[PDB]
């Protein structure tokens, strides 16, 4: 215990981490040497870091940093269209995380997140089916991006963890900083019998995870916790959240009891049909659980307070019905001094739900009018694309967006498409104007149900990384999978 | 067998496949750009 | 002319020079550094 | 050289020892 294991992790750090760096470092001094002697020789023939400095000085490792948008400079001047396009390669990124090769166990709920320099990752391990099966596991990678030898990049990790208890946990997420990553857990109300009793509250698990040391467990429950309504039940987004300064942002849903009056939000382009009002109506009992107007599914945002302190608090703020559809997974994002939410679909809107708020408030929260990520798998809706009429119907899949500019107008994703066998994937860009850049990927995978995607700065461009969950063969049990891109920018002229 | 198993696959996966990929792959660019100076020695200095 | 020696711009970090914790409980304190023809040597008092 | 300190990141934060790196230029300067 005190001499083999730290020895251990020392070796492994050592060869995983320092190594590559070192090789890269030298291929990257190489190359430039190579230009500067072939621009000499070129012009011979004839027939010291200040930015650097306090940037790069406190960092452990540098092969990633924050993204940083893209400007049109240059692109400008001539009439031009300054556009950004993905890559045509969609690179592998190889044991982001431990697996198995059982046929009784699903792997699901995904949780990506990317710091300053390390990466944080969740998955769940459920007996038998994906959605109702028992909890037989909750997996917890805390690791590096690095630079190894092939053309993307690469995931070394430092600390694999599992989370105690799991049987009594009803859903959770990570969030990454730099040098930490935090993990907030739900968990239900167990009693009498050991079986805990499904969809309940009990309050959170805070953990947090440092590299070479031992995790840090916070138990927040009681009276450390004031939600602004009686929440019978409580999940946590599986997008993940985010640290800013010494407090942490996340989303969650849940079955929260009111007694007002409900005029649920409804948008749609002319419907049609039956209408008359009915659509209001089924607009309303949508948001509802099992009908009584008591009990509706809510989306809110959650904030921990004074994490360095020891004795974390959490605090929420609902969203009126009339601002939201049906509660849902979703995700918190910073983006530039200003915020943003994704929320997946549920329900009948299948329509892409993003929105900006400079403040992580309720009331200064606005939503993007765009529609290009439309999910089309693992619906029950038979409401057509065009125009989204008001129905009753369960989604149930997670495709969220990441913005390349400060407001949001650029962003890539990806579109998941249903076929005879299994589906037809693409990745693809989104600009100003409203044009699409496509390229379709994972030909040889039989389907894929879900994405993530985080981007980053590798070499002096954009990259992103997007985590899926599917089934490379008809009959294989659905694993999650890890794969690299990259962002390239144009100034075309018509 | 819960902690030291998955490092030591781990150590050996990193020291018998990667390292020697990443090293090979140096030495292929740099003889390909000793080529390419060569060629362009060639091209220019010719006179 | 004045010959002078300066401090350099950058203020770098040397990670793991010796082992940490993450209990809250616990104050490292009292360090001693040295450092030899090729080696170094340093110690630490961990307090309750 | 390499300096050894005490101290803490955050307010709230125990106590801990962090170590720092940096270089002594010669300068010759002309008046
Ligand atoms: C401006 O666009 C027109 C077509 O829309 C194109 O013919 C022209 O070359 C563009 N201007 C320049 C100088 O690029
Ligand atoms: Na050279
Ligand atoms: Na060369
Ligand atoms: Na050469």
């Amino acid at each position: 215990k005190g001499e083999i294991k730290p020895k251990v992790s020392l070796i492994n750090t050592a060869v995983s981490v320092s190594i590559p760096g070192q090789i890269s470092n030298l291929q990257t001094k190489f190359l430039q040497k190579y230009v500067y002697l072939e621009e000499s020789i070129t012009k011979q023939c004839t027939c010291d870091k200040p930015d650097d400095d306090t940037t790069d000085d406190d960092k452990v490792d540098t092969t990633i940093k924050p993204v940083e948008y893209y400007k049109p400079d240059g692109c400008n001047k001539t009439n031009d269209h300054f556009t950004m396009q993905p890559g045509v390669n969609f690179y592998t990124v190889p044991n982001l995380g431990p697996s198995s090769s059982s046929a009784d166990e699903c792997y699901t709920n995904p949780s990506f997140s990317i710091g300053s320099s390390i990466y944080m990752f969740s998955q769940e391990i459920r007996k038998t089916d994906c959605t109702t099966g028992e909890i037989l596991s909750i997996q917890i990678v805390l690791g590096r991006i690095v630079d190894k030898g092939q053309q993307g990049p690469q995931a070394s990790p430092l600390l694999v963890w599992s989370v105690p208890n799991p049987k009594i946990i009803n859903s959770c997420a990570v969030a990454a900083g730099d040098e930490t990553g935090w993990v907030l857990c739900s968990v239900t109300l167990t009693a009498a019998s050991g079986e805990p009793i499904p969809h309940m509250f009990d309050g959170f698990w805070l953990y947090k995870f440092e590299p070479d040391t031992e995790v840090v467990a916070y138990r927040i429950t009681g009276f450390a916790y004031l939600l602004d309504k009686v929440y019978d039940s409580v999940f946590i987004g599986k997008g993940g959240g985010i640290q800013r300064g010494n407090d942490l942002y996340f989303q969650m849903f849940g079955l929260s009891r009111n007694r007002q009056s409900i005029k649920a939000l409804c948008e749609h382009g002319s419907c049609l049909g039956t209408g008359g009002g009915g659509y209001q109506v089924l607009c309303d009992r949508a948001v509802m659980s099992f009908g009584s107007e008591e009990s509706l599914i809510s989306n809110a945002y959650l904030k921990v307070n004074d994490v360095a302190s020891g004795k974390p608090t959490i605090i929420s703020q609902t969203f009126p019905p009339s601002d939201s559809y049906k509660g849902s997974n979703g995700r918190i994002y910073t983006i530039g001094e200003r915020y943003g939410i994704y929320l997946a679909p549920s329900s009948w809107n299948r329509y892409l739900r993003f929105g900006l708020t400079p403040d992580i408030s309720v009331r200064s929260t606005t939503w993007l009018k765009e529609k290009d990520p439309i999910m089309k798998v693992l619906t029950t809706c038979t409401n057509t694309d065009k125009d989204m009429c008001p129905e009753i119907c369960n989604t149930r899949g997670y495709q969220d967006i990441f913005p390349l500019s400060e407001d949001s107008s650029f962003y890539t994703y990806i579109g998941i498409t249903p076929s005879n066998e299994g589906t037809k994937s693409f990745v693809a860009v989104k600009d100003d104007a409203g044009h699409v850049a496509s390229i379709t990927i994972l030909p040889n995978y039989y389907s894929i149900t879900s994405a993530t995607i985080s981007c980053f700065m590798y070499k002096e461009e954009i990259w992103c990384i997007a985590v899926t969950e599917g089934r490379k063969q008809k009959e294989n049990p659905q694993r999650i999978y890890a794969h690299s891109y990259r962002v390239q920018k144009m100034c075309f002229n018509i």
